[PDB]
């Protein structure tokens, strides 16, 4: 209507301008976007009243420049916990809240489309961007993304789900050919995106850098048209990842509508200006105006609903304080208690000896486009000060001076920050600290970021020798006295845990909780927060145990391809099916209280499976319980994983003795497996497994499918 | 014709008698079969000139009573190497020879049908009968069985392939419900039987004890009629395993023609006489005479070709000496050299210190119906004496007296023989032996048998403490002097190998080689035989590494079901696909010489794949080379193993510098995967991997399938 109005007005060249970004703003010869720091803008066409639309990162919060040249004003953003921590909440409602808060900020700073959430599968722990992805499971990931997208888009701005698809490693991501069976695609990698597209209707999708089965995703017609549109019914537009692909017209033919960020010749001497090349292809009949029209329409159908289109006056002053409370809540529910041998929460009196250089160099989140620049970021130490806990002040001063000393030293100064030695304390000095203090609290920290994969080496997936030395020594001397030790994992992805976990009494997976980290952590120690998070990803006993062994491809040092040999058997699907025991299993997490499951009733009417059960707080402290419903399908015709997560739920805050009724519905189509051509729901007996984790099944029931069901996409 | 002649003559009750055995001969009230020791006989019907047909075990050689009461004559049989060792030859031609030798014996002792070969898949190393099965791979197993069956049946007698199907554990085999996807069935478990049925046309098939997906195999119409007959075109008859199933008429309705051994009421107070029950069902219209007719016809169509039918006068005097040479050959090519750090073969002079109680208590094969009673069985020690090798005579006397001493002791006398302590030698006594001798040779022995599964415990899958003590001590002191140590594995199935293999210099997998064992072993040490065997099964680093973790079912102590969670990913299919490293991989084996592969040419004409390559003996001793061709199919639509064995070959005896041309053809239908409904050969690029083992690939080529191909059975 209005869209088809503008379309009939546009000249050929205006249509071309519209499908290409204006170049990376503020860099190279490029002018800052009106929202300095923004990832990109579209070409304005003042004529027909088209404004430049603004795109900005990212998954951990709006990423824009805090300050602006010749400006007295401020533009700070809320830095939320990382996605893997958000996912650990297993809380849709909360994700929706996080989306609304980010959404308000996005709107009020004049941004039209937020580049989030990222929702690639956790194929392998070493992936540099796992921290900004949700899960190794498509249901958990898809559900979380949907909730986040509904939140963002309740605010009049756009969400962009990414990266479509199978961007599961950073190594050579812009060239690597990802070889994946159609079955693994549909069951694992596309599956999350399918859920998000159908349940939340994101304004836009960002095509991945990598090739899929021979074709760049930004140039893959099967992916962007056949799957995305013709099967799933996507009605937004697709944009390319930044500088992705190698042919602009092939991108438009495949259904990649918006090429970003534009002016690719600025980072690759080989690329042509994308507008020149497209104009040429229309001129030569390599590209038809009809195809160009469909691209422009896809973009316009969406962006006429953007605030920019309606000249919306933004305040440049969102409610930061209100949002910080949301970020704190998000983190509070996302901390995972991994181990507690009568160690947590800490007694009121408890005098804490705080170890680990990361108590001060607290990691708020990984680097890259998923980074953020908040007005502040509370470290673990500062959090403990603020809460006025009983910490060893002499030790804290010792660390403060140690860090500053070596950060100024040639071998350990920023360029990225080199990893500092952790065993600088005398064996005797720790003996004294053990006599003086009540408990020990050890922070071990890890950081990753876009563009770099982790390696299965010490200081990375494994503890460095100095870290294991520190833990062994602190453990021994604090255990010498009748005292407890606690480790805080300030990490973005699984690390080795088996070799040292038996040495310590408590283990909090604090991940990377954004600006409010220290505050969240302090409140978890004291029991003010009752941990309710659970793993969205499997912690392997050793790196050699992970099924995605081909990571990061062949040849290892410069991978040109990587094939998913493990296929659908990725994450817990692998460990359950082939009987490999994880260090900590998918969906595992402890509580400061106990829960009891009961009253299971499963019913299937041929179109809907209904699982009902009661969860009662059986302990002495209020808490939330995440419950998980796995379906074990019969063996029947084709091979299937041991079980598959089909639904989940997080109870309200239950006081002791309180209980809740849990009612979950699963459509029969979600019980299907893909056989290469069709989705099939095989007839036979199915098991319902309601768990507190994938291996802690509290309730079991069966139901039967009488007639097989088939679905050809 | 003749069959349909007799059929029209038979009375109703004669037809019934014919489909039931006459009871277990020589046991309970039962008379010995005319061939005493035979497993069973059919009912004679002198009227229409029908004789009692004789059935006898077994896979390791004809099993009958050597002596007969009131008889001056002898009836000894050749005891061949066990099937897992036969399979290790990877030699079809040789298997055919073994079949002919067994076949002649079977004929001349008045037996009509030999109950062999057994060809169940090696799902799990712990299975008690793995020793009498070929492989974890269906191509290797099916090819070996086919070659054996052609051999047996060139002699005018019948072969019986068993056990159909998925009899992969002994625990509760007569009741356990085996839960297997149709895909795993068709790709792994049925697949071997399919090959044997189509390539060799066995006279008969023996249905397994266990249930398959809810139905006893002897009562499973899908298996015995739909798969066996309607799809595969089987034209023999099916007999039940001994006392299998629980309903005689259900057995006949399913396509199980001959019920064996008859008189099931003799071992199970609950069963009725099968003739009574069948007569009753015909009487009541539970069973139609038409179905009975088809059973009797199936039996008769086959057995009118049996020697008994034509009153064949057998000599009761086969050529034992000629066959013993075949048994020696079989074993010679079936020994697997696993490790050789410049230790083998032994120098002419070498003075051998022989350790291990199994040097005298040499295991010729496992127990059960697969057992045999040969006129003699050469132990490892006796073999070394006979060959006149330079062994420590003082030590041999020490062992001889030790064994006899404790075999007479209460704790270690037969009832089965309790496992004897192996570390009875002083640390000092071994020091002296190390000074006196040139090399050490350590025999470690294992035995299993029908009806008992092995456990992943010391003394079984793992070395007992005394065995590892012995090896550690002998290794240390012989290595103290500049001397070598060798271990001989006289086992029927994989054992743990990683913990101790680095301590020793050589390792010969001698399996269990039947009556000629000692002779074969001696000739391998001296280099008279150049080892050419290769593993038909994977040796796991540890038992926890094996994918068939559900073995032996739920509940563990009294399993009522066992589901194949690992599905098609069994054996090397699992280890390759999910990157778990074996101790020794499928198809691995060393040689006293070296070989070089070359001149690869692969061509595909759309119906046949052709792989050609040259193998040259590049070393200093004559030898044979087993080569293996694995196909790695593209990922395409459905998940597939990393690679799959599709063909193999064993070269002639090549002298140094000699070479051979290898030409192998693979029908396009063998490139297929089963998707639950149809066999599919997906289009795309395929890799040819010609290996000296599954992980030692010497040649690679690609070919392409242009158009997909489909086959609905
Ligand atoms: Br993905
Ligand atoms: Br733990
Ligand atoms: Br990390
Ligand atoms: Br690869
Ligand atoms: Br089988
Ligand atoms: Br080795
Ligand atoms: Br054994
Ligand atoms: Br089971």
């Amino acid at each position: 209507e209005k869209v088809n109005e503008i379309l009939s007005q546009l000249t050929l060249e205006e249509k071309v301008k519209l499908v290409v970004g204006v170049g990376l703003p503020g860099l190279f010869g490029n002018p800052h976007s009106r929202v300095a720091g923004a990832a990109g803008e579209t070409h304005p066409v003042p004529r027909v009243g088209l404004p430049a639309f603004v795109l900005a990162d990212g998954p951990a919060g709006l990423r824009i420049n805090p300050t602006r040249e010749n400006d007295e004003n401020t533009y700070y953003t809320t830095a939320f916990p990382v996605e893997i921590m958000l996912a650990s909440t297993w809380n849709r409602e909360l994700l929706e809240e996080v989306g609304k808060a980010m959404g308000e900020e996005v709107r009020e700073y004049g941004v039209d489309v937020l580049l989030a959430p990222a929702m690639n599968i956790h194929r392998n722990p070493l992936c540099g961007r796992n921290f900004e992805y949700y899960s190794e499971d498509p249901v958990l990931s898809g559900e979380m993304a949907s909730s986040f997208v509904k939140g963002v888009q309740s605010q009049g701005v756009g969400a962009c789900i990414k990266h479509f698809v199978a961007n599961n490693q950073e190594t050579n991501r812009m060239v690597v050919d990802t070889i994946v069976s159609e079955r693994a695609l549909r069951e694992i990698y596309l599956r999350g995106f399918e859920i998000a597209v159908k349940k939340s209707k994101p304004w836009s999708v960002m095509s991945a850098y990598n090739k899929l089965n021979g074709k760049y995703c930004s140039q893959n017609e099967w992916l962007l048209k056949k799957v995305l549109r013709e099967e799933w019914g996507f009605e937004g537009f697709v944009m390319s990842d930044w500088y992705a692909g190698d042919n602009p017209v092939e991108q438009l033919k495949a259904g990649n509508d918006l090429i970003m960020p534009g002016k690719a010749y600025q980072v690759n001497t080989e690329r042509r200006d994308e507008i020149e090349e497209i104009m040429e292809a229309l001129k030569e009949g390599k590209l038809s105006e009809e195809v160009l029209d469909e691209c422009v329409r896809n973009i316009l159908k969406v962006l006429v609903n953007a605030p920019s289109f309606k000249n919306y006056r933004y305040s440049n002053k969102p409610d930061l304080e209100k949002h910080a409370k949301v970020a704190y809540e998000a983190g509070a529910e996302g901390v995972v208690l991994l181990r507690n041998e009568e160690a947590l929460p800490l007694s009121e009196n408890s005098k804490i000896a705080l170890f680990g250089t990361g108590q001060i160099e607290t990691i708020k989140g990984g680097t890259g486009s998923g980074d953020t620049h908040p007005r502040y970021a509370i470290s673990i130490l500062e959090g403990i000060k603020e809460r006025g806990l009983n910490f060893d002040e002499e030790l804290a001063k010792t660390y403060e001076d140690y860090i500053k000393k070596m950060r100024e030293t040639e071998e350990y100064k920023p360029r990225i920050k080199p990893k500092l030695p952790e065993n600088f304390l005398s064996e005797k000095e720790i003996h004294k600290l053990a006599k003086k203090n009540d408990v020990a609290v050890i922070v071990i920290s890890r950081i990753s970021g876009e563009g770099y994969d982790r390696k299965p080496v010490k200081g990375d997936f494994y503890l460095s020798d100095d870290e294991t030395d520190l833990i062994k020594t602190v453990s021994r001397e604090f255990h010498e006295q009748g005292k407890k030790v606690i480790v805080l994992l300030n990490i973005g992805s699984p690390v080795e845990v088996v070799s040292w976990r038996d040495l310590v009494d408590g283990i909090l997976l604090v991940w990377q909780a954004g600006q409010e980290t220290g505050r969240i952590v302090a409140d978890v120690l004291t029991g003010r927060i009752n941990p309710s998070g659970k793993l969205p990803t499997t912690f392997p006993r050793d790196y050699s145990d992970v099924p995605s062994w081909t990571f990061p491809g062949e040849p290892k040092d410069n991978p040109q391809k990587v094939v998913y040999e493990e296929d659908i058997y990725v994450g817990y699907r692998y460990y359950d099916t082939f009987g490999v025991e994880p260090a900590y299993e998918f969906g595992y997490g402890l509580s400061y209280t106990t829960f009891e499951y009961s009253d299971l009733n499963v019913s299937f009417d041929g179109e809907t499976l209904r699982v009902q059960y009661r969860i009662e707080n059986t302990g002495g402290r209020a808490g939330k319980e995440v419950s998980q419903v796995y379906i074990k399908a019969p063996k029947g015709k084709i091979d299937k994983p041991f079980q598959e997560l089909k639904a989940f739920h997080k109870t309200r805050l239950l006081n002791p003795g309180e209980s809740e009724e849990v009612v979950l519905e699963i459509p029969v189509r979600d019980l299907a497996s893909f056989n290469g051509e069709e989705w099939v729901v095989e007839a036979g007996e199915y098991e319902v497994r309601v768990g507190a984790s994938s291996r802690n099944i509290k309730l079991k029931g069966t139901f039967s499918v009488g007639e097989e069901r088939r679905f050809k996409p």
